[PDB]
């Protein structure tokens, strides 16, 4: 059952996004099913998917805290933060682009969870 990996990608992976502005966030959050209810904060990782999967190996990862893994490489990311307000659509978002390593949990060699705490900022 690779469903949690596929769900991780749905919630947290967008390969080649273009503009990573507020309108990007508002559109991707709708497209990926994160607006009913409005998710408060959600980060998308960009770039090549193999680099994300590799976090689960020694190839691109270190143990982190209790049961997480932190990547050795840095990734382009976009954090979408809800502006206001209501927990139901329409959901307004503010985008913050970044470039840093990421914290995941792995299961069966695949990333199945993103730790959002490092993107609360």
């Amino acid at each position: 059952d690779n469903s949690r990996y596929t769900h991780f990608l749905t919630q947290h992976y967008d390969a080649k996004p273009q503009g990573r502005d507020d309108r990007y966030c508002e559109s991707i959050m709708r497209r990926r099913g994160l607006t009913s209810p409005c998710k408060d904060i959600n980060t998308f990782i960009h770039g090549n998917k193999r680099s994300i999967k590799a976090i689960c190996e020694n190839k691109n990862g270190n143990p982190h805290r209790e049961n997480l893994r932190i990547s050795k490489s840095s990734f382009q990311v976009t954090t979408c933060k809800l502006h206001g307000g209501s927990p139901w659509p329409p959901c307004q978002y503010r985008a913050t682009a970044g470039f840093r390593n990421v914290v995941v949990a792995c299961e069966n060699g695949l990333p199945v969870h993103l730790d959002q705490s490092i993107f609360r900022r």
